[PDB]
């Protein structure tokens, strides 16, 4: 149905789990067999979807850099996707029910690559790209590199070494992943000098 329509690769039990505390803001039943919520799911997701066709847009001949601060909520994360501003984006939800990223998912060339939070129960990442752009898988996939870079180095530091991990292993990807979201260069510069600064 509405989930495994917008992430097919779903593992299977997700299904036989019971509704967590935030898929009950749009879903009731005793499994994962609920009803959808007419106003919550349904309605919510019409108006959205609305939302998203009037600002959807295509893409430029070329991108120009984003400022940081149009991304930095997750609706703004996919709002500078579809507006066609830049060809990916990352954000998260805390329920793949979540009606804007059902929404998101209607958009003509308009895809998102979900998956499971590293370290957290209900979380899931959203990477968001143009498919009429060259640019937006080679962006989510570059993304999920530098993503598992980082939580690989968590992971071990956490495992044996666990000091400023999550500043450390920022230092490592964090102006690749400035570069892949198109931030300002003079943003991911300021960037880099708070985390050296975390030192
Ligand atoms: C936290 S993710 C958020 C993505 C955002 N929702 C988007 O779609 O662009 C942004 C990552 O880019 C890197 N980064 C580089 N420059 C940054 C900046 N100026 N502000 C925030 N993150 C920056 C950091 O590693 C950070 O984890």
């Amino acid at each position: 149905h509405v989930v495994k329509n917008i992430y097919p690769e779903i593992k299977h039990d997700y299904f036989n789990e019971s509704p967590n505390i935030y898929d009950k803001k749009y879903i009731s039943g005793i499994t994962r067999v609920a009803e959808l919520k007419q106003e919550e799911f349904v309605n919510e997701k019409a108006r959205r979807f609305s939302y998203m066709k009037t600002m959807y847009s295509v893409c430029p001949e070329a991108f120009e850099p984003i400022s940081r601060n149009e991304a930095s909520t997750p609706e703004g994360s996919w709002l500078t996707v579809i507006s066609g501003k830049r060809p990916m984006g990352q954000f998260s939800v805390d329920s793949l029910y979540n009606p804007d990223l059902h929404a998101l998912c209607e958009l003509p060339d308009i895809c998102c690559k979900i998956f499971p939070k590293e370290n957290n129960d209900f979380l899931y990442i959203v990477v968001v790209y143009r498919n009429d752009s060259p640019l937006g898988e080679q962006r989510a996939n570059r993304f999920i590199e530098l993503y598992n870079i980082k939580r690989d180095i968590m992971q071990e530091l956490n495992y044996a070494l666990p000091e400023l991990k999550a500043v450390k292993s920022e230092m490592i990807i964090a102006r690749e992943m400035g570069e892949i979201f198109s931030y300002m260069p003079g943003e991911i510069d300021s960037y880099m000098k708070y985390i050296n600064n975390k030192l």
